[PDB]
């Protein structure tokens, strides 16, 4: 289920992280603009930039926080609050992370592993109706 998802992301996360944020921003092109440096380059030479690698498993350090504190895959308001307060945050609204779950659970449909990809849609969706009701636009 969803918490061993989380156990299952965690034991490999480095690795987990950069191969779903390469299939979100594959699948979604218009989402390099966000980090500018990302354009231009394949998955082996994103993987080969030190900020690709400590970003992204940054990203995927607190997305499992934030999922392993949820209860029946809806995220605490105060770590909603958190996402959309972030400075980093600053340009984003709530179809950016909308796709990033549309891909998220897509690679965990195309994963050979017994990945719970119902629960990470409910939380994709969960996770954007709590940012919308923190405010973002
Ligand atoms: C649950 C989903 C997400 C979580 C937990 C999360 C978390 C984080 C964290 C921890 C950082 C700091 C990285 C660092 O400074 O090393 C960060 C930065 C950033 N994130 Fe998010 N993020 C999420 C979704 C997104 C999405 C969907 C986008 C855009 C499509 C995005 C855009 C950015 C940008 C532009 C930065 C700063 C620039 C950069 O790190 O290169 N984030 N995020």
């Amino acid at each position: 289920g969803f918490k061993q998802d989380i156990a299952t992301l965690r034991g490999d996360l480095r690795t987990y992280a950069q191969d779903i944020w390469l299939a979100f921003l594959n699948k979604y092109p218009d989402e390099k603009r966000n980090f500018k440096n990302y354009v231009g380059k394949s998955d082996q030479e994103l993987k080969s930039m030190a900020k690709f690698g400590d970003h992204t498993e940054k990203v995927f350090n607190l997305m499992m926080e934030v999922a392993d504190r949820a209860t029946d895959c809806v995220p605490l308001a105060s770590d909603a609050s958190t996402l959309v307060q972030m400075k980093q945050h600053s340009g984003l609204t709530t179809g950016n992370f909308e796709k990033l779950f549309v891909a998220l659970v897509e690679y965990m449909r195309a994963s050979g592993q017994s990945f719970d990809s119902q629960s990470w849609d409910r939380f994709g969706k969960n996770l954007v109706s709590a940012l919308s009701s923190a405010g973002m636009k």
